[PDB]
């Protein structure tokens, strides 16, 4: 914690949305100071009316920001802050370009957007020993989700943290159904609960039944929304994508946790069938102003394809 790099960040005026470019599907961060990501972020909760509705205290929201970048390891090469906030922005852009705020309440767009920013916490990298090191080294094959509840559990410590409770204006109820759909949401980024639960989604789309009203069909939803989110990257312009693919392989083969290249090409075909399409296109049909981020993952099908055919 820098009391230096707090003093700055709030005492700086938060620029617009549209200047921040943060309501775009295609936003990325790499010209982007961690500063500057956090003035994006602070932008988010703003014009969520986040900010307004919960009586958030500048000062708290900014320290609980920084906070929750600091606990993001660096020296993993993707799951760290810049895709926890990229993760943020996309669900801010479904939510505003894709109009998917108007379906939803206030509580469950403040935890979406906290689940979106705290869902990879104290993040290792894909090829870690955490459990593997642990008393329970089998855990994995009773709790599935065992790390992502530990992301859970990083992101309440943080929200308890003293002078981070951007919370606190919530009442005991409001707190207790936020924290909620809180867990919900970061558990469901283990891609595994995704694929268990993808077809009754798929489903209802289908037979034209889903129905959010429907609180059983609400939560599915927001499980789901969390899953495009969280795999957005693959949905980006082409050459934001390759750079998102290469810090992906680097994580995934040279353990940059803590040949395949040429390979890389098809294994990205692969996982966008496989997991991205369908997801997209379901989206789609629940708000057809989400269709960017099917159009961006097709056309970098059509990109991975072109050169796993080789150029
Ligand atoms: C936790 C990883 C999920 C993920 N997110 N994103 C954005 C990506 C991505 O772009 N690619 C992959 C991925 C998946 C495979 S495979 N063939 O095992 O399903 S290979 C790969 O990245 C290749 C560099 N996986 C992911
Ligand atoms: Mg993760
Ligand atoms: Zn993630």
């Amino acid at each position: 914690e820098e009391t230096r790099e707090l003093q700055s960040l709030a005492a700086a005026v938060v620029p617009s949305a549209q200047t921040l470019k943060i309501t775009d599907f295609s936003f990325s961060d790499f010209e982007l100071s961690d500063l500057e990501t956090a003035l994006c972020t602070i932008r988010m909760f703003t014009d969520l009316n986040l900010v307004q509705n919960f009586q958030m205290k500048h000062e708290v929201l900014c320290r609980w920001i920084l906070s929750v970048k600091k606990n993001y390891r660096k020296n993993v090469a993707y799951h760290n802050w810049r895709h926890a906030f990229n993760t943020a922005q996309c669900m801010f852009a479904a939510l505003k370009a894709g109009k998917i705020q108007n379906k939803l309440t206030d509580l469950e767009i403040l935890a979406l957007l906290i689940a979106a920013l705290s869902h990879d916490l104290d993040h290792r990298g894909v090829n870690n020993s955490y459990i593997q090191r642990s008393e329970h080294p089998l855990a994995q094959l009773y709790c599935h989700s065992i790390m992502e509840h530990h992301h859970f559990d990083q992101c309440l410590m943080i929200l308890n943290s003293p002078g981070n409770q951007i919370l606190s204006g919530l009442s005991i109820e409001e707190y207790k159904t936020t924290l909620k759909i809180i867990k919900q949401a970061i558990l469901a980024t283990d891609l595994a609960l995704y694929i268990k639960r993808r077809g009754e989604f798929f489903e209802l789309i289908r037979k034209n039944q889903f129905n959010l009203e429907d609180p059983h069909q609400k939560e599915l939803f927001l499980a789901m929304l969390m899953t495009a989110c969280d795999l957005s990257a693959i949905t980006k312009p082409w050459p934001i994508q390759q750079r998102i693919a290469e810090l992906v392989a680097t994580e995934f083969f040279d353990q940059g946790d803590r040949e395949k290249k040429n390979k890389i090409p098809s294994m990205q075909v692969g996982f966008i069938d496989a997991i991205c399409l369908q997801l997209y296109e379901a989206l789609t049909h629940v708000s057809e102003d989400c269709f960017p981020l099917l159009d961006g993952c097709r056309k970098n099908r059509q990109k991975w394809q072109a050169l796993a055919e080789q150029q």
